[PDB]
């Protein structure tokens, strides 16, 4: 997938909550590398990869994470689940 694509789909879509890298919402489940190994589904136990976990999450929501299946185009999601990859595996945020 295309992290830089992916980049553009966060700023339009994910940047109110998740400045930074942050969560604005609940603050210990950011999109930092070592909050997302804690936290996330799948990633947490190496049952999925990180960009599989994230498109997971991003898809289909989890508490006050909303779901994007149905407004963002798969390639979309993709793309911004490999740009929380590259940003959080690079420590970019
Ligand atoms: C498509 C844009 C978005 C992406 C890619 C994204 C991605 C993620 C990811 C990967 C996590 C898990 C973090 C972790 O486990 O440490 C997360 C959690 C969360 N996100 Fe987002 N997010 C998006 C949009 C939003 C928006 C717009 C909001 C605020 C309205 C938000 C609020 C939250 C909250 C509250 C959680 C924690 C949910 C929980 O487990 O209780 N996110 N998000």
């Amino acid at each position: 997938a295309d992290a830089a694509a992916g980049a553009q789909v966060f700023a339009a879509n994910c940047a109110a909550c998740h400045a930074g890298g942050n969560n604005a919402v609940m603050p210990t489940k950011t999109l930092k590398a070592d909050a997302l190994k804690t936290y996330l589904a799948g990633y947490k136990d190496g049952s999925k990869s990180l960009e599989e976990a994230v498109a997971y999450q991003v898809t289909n929501g989890q508490g006050a994470m909303p779901a994007f299946g149905g407004r963002l185009s798969d390639a979309d999601i993709a793309n911004v689940a490999a740009y929380i990859a590259d940003q959080a595996e690079n420590n970019k945020w």
